[PDB]
RNA sequence: GAGCUGUAAGUAAGCUUUGAUCCAGAGAUUUCCGAAUGGGGAAACCCAGCAUGAGUUAUGUCAUGUUAUCGAUAUGUGAAUACAUAGCAUAUCAGAAGGCACACCCGGAGAACUGAAACAUCUUAGUACCCGGAGGAAGAGAAAGAAAAUUCGAUUCCCUUAGUAGCGGCGAGCGAAACGGGAAGAGCCCAAACCAACGUUGGGGUUGUAGGACACUCUAGUUACAAAGGACGACAUUAGACGAAUCAUCUGGAAAGAUGAAUCAAAGAAGGUAAUAAUCCUGUAGUCGAAAAUGUUGUCUCUCUUGAGUGGAUCCUGAGUACGACGGAGCACGUGAAAUUCCGUCGGAAUCUGGGAGGACCAUCUCCUAAGGCUAAAUACUCUCUAGUGACCGAUAGUGAACCAGUACCGUGAGGGAAAGGUGAAAAGCACCCCGGAAGGGGAGUGAAAUAGAACCUGAAACCGUGUGCUUACAAGUAGUCAGAGCCCGUUAAUGGGUGAUGGCGUGCCUUUUGUAGAAUGAACCGGCGAGUUACGAUUUGAUGCAAGGUU
RNA sequence: GAGGGUAGCGGAGAAAUUCCAAUCGAACCUGGAGAUAGCUGGUUCUCUCCGAAAUAGCUUUAGGGCUAGCCUCAAGUGAUGA
RNA sequence: GACAAUGGUAGGAGAGCGUUCUAAGGGCGUUGAAGCAUGAUCGUAAGGACAUGUGGAGCGCUUAGAAGUGAGAAUGCCGGUGUGAGUAGCGAAAGACGGGUGAGAAUCCCGUCCACCGAUUGACUAAGGUUUCCAGAGGAAGGCUCGUCCGCUCUGGGUUAGUCGGGUCCUAAGCUGAGGCCGACAGGCGUAGGCGAUGGAUAACAGGUUGAUAUUCCUGUACCACCUAUAAUCGUAUCG
RNA sequence: GACUCGGUGAAAUCAUAGUACCUGUGAAGAUGCAGGUUACCCGCGACAGGACGGAAAGACCCCGUGGAGCUUUACUGUAGCC
């Protein structure tokens, strides 16, 4: 759904409306690591870190007017590619 | 199509768009024990022969293959004993052996407690157990039949006939069938007479509205029975792919909730996401896809293939069988007037002008043709698969087992057998200071919440402690109830709450008994669990529809 | 002392109903099996109306059962009750 | 608005309360559901509301339907916790003092006296057990008290054979046996042949050494079986 | 051993208990009922009369149309033998 190195944006959560870029990823549990977000503070001084979001509580912005949309599958070419929902250009 | 190195957090060294891991169909490797099979043996071990190979100056050692016992088939196959029909040796073999599914099927063998209010005939019962065959089913099956109609026409299963006929120390109890309505539905091959070959099957032929041999007119079938061995196109099964539609505001640590305005539907089945989502995620409706490997089939291929036979004198069918007597068993039917079907022992028929049956037996009539074999479909059952369903369970429940359970543990052994789920949305699992040898604890910090700190959701009662308002050391108490001063409080607001100087009355509860304070029985206390239910018949009452008709 | 043999409708016994894995007048385990019990014990919420018997006959019967007699609920026939 | 009825066991009849689930309709909940705790509330009974604290995600109402639908007794089953009660007991026996260790010593370590066994509580070895053996480091639990200690916990170590005891040697009892005999099925007997010590045969001794092994390792001297090459009898042997 | 101190620390039993005596009464032998008499609250060491004291659904006795073992000229069968 969301590769690594995308930029996306947050739906849901205590950071709503944060553009960051996908850093880390778990496809075994479904979460994903975006800078900048649910940042945490442990204990060991104190090292704050970023712990790790639900994949459906993040969305990828349209290419040319930044709006966040779904992800669909032309696969025109011989590779698939990804497709913005609201306009057909890539994603 | 970007991550990966099982459960598992870490600590490491590494692989990967040259496309890793991961998923599916095919191949390779596969130690030792175990039917275990070279010989032994206390299974998972020990000890050998033969052949061919390396190693070693040689011996010791090592590696790869072969050697169990019984069957059916070659070869030699000279003992008592001069045919020889003992043994005895080698060769060949997708020949056997053992193991499951508390399940279904056929056969052998075969109890008891119990009921009859005792008990032996009888019943429980041809049930349990044991053994031995199998097969995806088995078994049965092409009339020596059912019957009495102006007849039908292989077997099996369901409804009905019916708790009827009948059986029975005629007690307790047991218990049919044929007609009629349905599911399914095809039937064939041998022996014999005879015709050709030197106890191989070569032809010929298969039966009752009588057949064949023998004399006589004369141009389709398929390996699931009916004889059996292959070549040839299309659908499914075992990984997948695409897949419509949402944005703000308020309360929150968090929106899917509330408040407004927009949307998709052949998709409003469901499961997740920091709370209750058709439009956030995985999916659903719908529509596509198969290297290679299985299964089901369709086509031509392949094999195999002569059918009506008018006469009818002579010939043919299945024997120690059919049947009888004696002793048993089986048919709903206990020897009874017991027909029909079987086993052991003896005696023993007929031959188409024959033989058998129609509930003893005879006559007449009617219907069939035994003593040889094979045969699919309608039926029974579920280890274990792939999709699903529930006015079923929700941790003393549900499988003994939601946890690594047939495991802790118990027994010499065969066997018996438990207890144990829940932090949070996210480990963000309390850096640091202080008391202490530690354990533990008080601050600080994390978080929405730490009376959420892993002996971790909620946290009832028994039971054990600390503080306090009233009260008690002249008193005889199933401990309560009614009457009632003083002292301390102030509620769901009303003829209020707590404590109790003193007076009247009063010998627990359950079970069982003519009768219990009873010294008759039962309970240490608290919690959980723990006993007239369901399926088929009969009868009566209420309700309801229709009515000389009602209902399948 | 070591290694062996005899098993429950059975073994062993210089004999006691003596022993066969800490209870043997007939061992242990699993199954038929939820054997049978005319005998004991137990059997869970609340109100309203009515309300007994402990007798007769028969009984392989006497602490069991059956019919009759006394209770209750309905539908009926009418002074037939005291 | 009138008169008349209402003690009750075994039993008969009638009307109701509450619990779990289901179908329709209509409603509450993070502005806090169920459960739990407290109170001076309502109805003829079984029972029903309301407020506050705790709690943190589900649950009432109305009509009808369907039941694993109601607990104080069964010497009832399972779990938890009392009473007796700070009561019985703490499993044959001689100990004392001075040092050491340490947070903590009648109980651990070292030393000196004393006491007990000595056909033995001493020294070796079969069966059986199966790491209980050694060293350093530990004190939650186990040790009937204590514990700094341990047959307890953690980490790392320890068993050396041609000759000792068993296999490539033999056999008793007994147990299994190709063919074979006998039996409803299984399977029961049994010949040749095999298996089977508690017995027969059979070549090493004395010292030394480790925290933990010794006829095994080491030092000094032996013996048995089997291989290879080279020399003695100048064979009509030799091996069976 | 018991008894007094330090350490450790069970069991049978148990309807709730603020648990006196005498004569009487009662299902006929009362801590709990009637009438009298006596008794300030709470411990420790001892004795053993009674709470029909506590361990075992009384083995004696009688019942069940209940079991098991044994005996015989009880009934009906049977191995075996002639």
């Amino acid at each position: 759904h969301i590769k690594k190195g995308d930029n996306v944006k947050v739906i849901a959560g205590k950071d709503k409306g944060k553009e960051g870029k996908v850093i880390a990823t778990l496809p075994k549990k479904d979460r994903v690591v975006v800078e900048g977000v649910n940042i945490m503070k442990k204990h060991q001084g104190i090292l704050e870190t970023e712990a790790a979001i639900h994949v459906s509580n993040v969305q990828l912005l349209d290419p040319k007017t930044n709006e966040p949309t779904r992800v669909g599958y032309k696969f025109v070419d011989g590779k698939k590619v990804r497709i913005a929902k609201k306009s057909g250009e890539e994603i």
